[PDB]
């Protein structure tokens, strides 16, 4: 029911999270094998980062789930493991050209070292860019965020250049993995799950939740665009806070 | 359409928390002065205890907000911070009648001596039932709570009993305000906001959550079995995780 220029007269939130659920529910759905729902879960990703970059929207952080829901053969762990690569061979001369900044977070030790080569150069490639940063959140934990922030401060508090009174709320963001950004305004989690799955617990305190049964592979620019007119809508709303 | 005994056949949650919003928009709605439905949602708490306690229910922790939504007038904030005197006065011989265990957690020096006095009295009174406990979030922040651990942390470790390496996620849990309770397996909102508003952010992590519309002040029975009902139909879901 939401037009795109409906929702270009409305307030765009500058960083827009999005839990990117269901690729091997759609590949079953589609009598297609797990390997093709996470290849166009993949390709679903440079649609989304158009239409976000069209719209203005300032951040689009995309979360992709670790092994740990259910574990998975080799053959499969071999190929999301290389995906990150396809991705950037695809796509990457487009994102240089549409000023993108390309970003990650999350524990980089668990990708291979030839993995990380090709995301290091894709980040240093688009760091001069000053457009919307496409921020990956890949082996990314919300709880191992926090108790890292907590493991560096108390190293810091040790070593005696910080003082423990000097620790306060706007302090401990400075040590989270999302430092640089500002907190997600929207997060969207597509597949019907209404659950946060231990993504970005301190940022998204008083972010919007919009929760989607469309699986991430089917999250077109008329699924998007409607996410954006609940968002929108609840800013509307009388009655008081 | 869900029954209580419908409820009673399948996983009952043992911990369930519950933000309990729309006290000032039932007021509004029904031509009652604010302050008659913040009376209103404290008596709510005792008819919901009640039910949880009668499913079988280990933990219900109860949320309420403080002053800082919107600034409110001075007769409007005492007539808030007496509340918790009242509930006991007129609510605590049932509760040990029914062994239940009030427990409280947030920011307790901001209640005033006598307040103070009376809710460690209830507490102290309720330490030996064994029942379901009653938990009250108050003046209670998720983000002031994980900054609170951090610090605790850094101390041990500024005063040399605590190393870093031995930091993880299992002790940070027991350095939050919750560290004696297991994570609530199942979170309802009230009023309509779809929003975890800065509460229990590392204990939700994974936690089922349930929004409905239905103003505190309204949860009855048949709501509550409802939520109930949707938390157990997520058990059921086919497709795998």
């Amino acid at each position: 029911r939401y037009t795109k220029e409906d929702i270009l007269k409305g307030e765009i939130p500058e960083h827009i999270a999005i839990i990117m659920d269901g690729n091997g529910r759609w590949a079953k759905k589609r009598s297609l094998p797990r390997i093709a729902g996470h290849h166009e879960g993949m390709k679903v990703v440079k649609r989304t980062t158009k239409l976000a970059n069209e719209l203005g929207v300032k951040v689009l952080t995309l979360y992709a789930f670790s092994t740990e829901n259910w574990k998975r053969p080799k053959m499969e762990v071999d190929f999301l493991m290389k995906l990150p690569e396809e991705f950037l061979n695809t796509y990457l001369p487009e994102l240089v050209e549409e000023n993108v900044q390309v970003r990650i977070i999350g524990d980089e030790t668990a990708l291979p070292a030839h993995t990380l080569r090709a995301i290091e150069k894709a980040v240093q490639d688009t760091a001069q860019n000053d457009g919307m940063i496409l921020n990956f959140a890949l082996n990314y934990g919300g709880r191992t965020e926090i108790v890292s922030a907590a493991k560096s401060l108390a190293e810091k508090v040790k070593e005696g250049s910080l003082n423990i009174e000097d620790i306060d709320e706007s302090l401990f963001s400075t040590y989270l993995m999302t430092e640089s950004l500002q907190d997600p305004e929207l997060l969207i989690r597509t597949s019907g799950e209404i659950r946060l799955s231990n993504f970005m617990l301190w940022q998204v305190a008083y972010s919007e939740f919009v929760f989607t049964d469309v699986l991430w592979p089917d999250f077109k620019e008329d699924h998007f665009l409607q996410a954006l007119g609940e968002f929108q809508q609840r800013g509307r709303r009388f009655g008081g806070i």
